[PDB]
DNA sequence: AGTGGTGGCGCATTATAGGGAGTTATTCCGGCCTGACAAGAGGAAATTTAAAATAATTTTCTG
C-alpha cells in the first residue's frame, strides 16, 4: 500500500504524458499492459520513439533524493 | 519265464507372459512479434567573448 501511494505521488511529480506512457507500460492503477507498439498507437506516434521516451524518463528519475524514499523498498 | 510296472516321451490340456494396438498426456521444434542498437535531421537553450558604461585611482590644476 506505502508503495503504491509512493509510487503515483512521485508519477505525478513527474511530467503528464510521460507519466501516462509510464502507467500503460506496465499495469500501474490500470489493468493488463499493451505493449510498446500498442501505446505508441495510443499516442499515434507508433516507434522506437516509444521506448526513447521510457528510457528517458527513466534516466530522468536515475538522479536521487527523489527515488531514494523509493529506495527503501529494497532489500 | 511272463505279465505287469516304470520311466520317458507324446498328446492333450492348462497357464503365464509379452507384444501390439490403442489412447492420453507430457514434451520438443519452429515462426513471428517485441526489444534493443545505430544513425540521421531540424530547431532551440546555454556559454563565451567583445564592446560600452558607473564607480574608484591617478594626475593635474587652482586656491
Amino acid at each position: 500500500e506505502s508503495l503504491r501511494a509512493a509510487t503515483h505521488d512521485v508519477l505525478a511529480g513527474l511530467t503528464a504524458r510521460e507519466a501516462k506512457v509510464l502507467r500503460m507500460r506496465f499495469g500501474i492503477d490500470m489493468n493488463t499492459d499493451y505493449t510498446l507498439e500498442e501505446v505508441g498507437k495510443q499516442f499515434d506516434v507508433t516507434r522506437e520513439r516509444i521506448r526513447q521516451i521510457e528510457a528517458k524518463a527513466l534516466r530522468k528519475l536515475r538522479h536521487p533524493s527523489r527515488s531514494e524514499v523509493l529506495r527503501s523498498f529494497l532489500d
